């Protein structure tokens, strides 16, 4: 199946320049460690993994603690093709792009599961 078939907008995103306290909530109401990046036109930029923010005043920026700028797959891709993101790193979000590199969503790990319990039995 596709990538398109299984993206949710149900996830954690914050943009590149919100506080520290405000990625950590966006993580809280997700009961999760990662939050995944957007700049001010919609870009994706990476990820902000939790563990990064532990000895950060509040009221600073997440703007230097992105991570994994390469973490994404493209609208049009296969599920299988996220396999291959999910074994370079277990995040529980994977970003969804499409041409121009706009965030369009995420399959969650959870749903990429899904997925393969529905590809085999």
């Amino acid at each position: 199946m596709k990538v398109k078939k299984w993206v949710t907008q149900d996830f954690p995103m914050v943009e590149e320049s919100a506080t520290v306290r405000e990625c950590l909530h966006r993580m809280r109401q997700y009961q999760t460690n990662e939050c995944i990046v957007k700049d001010r036109e919609g870009h994706f930029r990476g990820v902000v993994n939790k563990e990064d923010l532990l000895d950060l005043d509040l009221d600073s920026s997440v703007f230097n603690k992105v991570s994994l700028p390469d973490f994404f797959v493209h609208e049009e891709d296969n599920i299988t093709h996220a396999l291959l993101l999910f074994l370079e790193h277990q995040e529980p979000y994977l970003p969804v792009v499409d041409e121009e590199m706009r965030l369009k969503g995420a399959v969650s790990l959870h749903d990429f599961l899904e997925a393969l319990i529905e590809a085999l039995a």
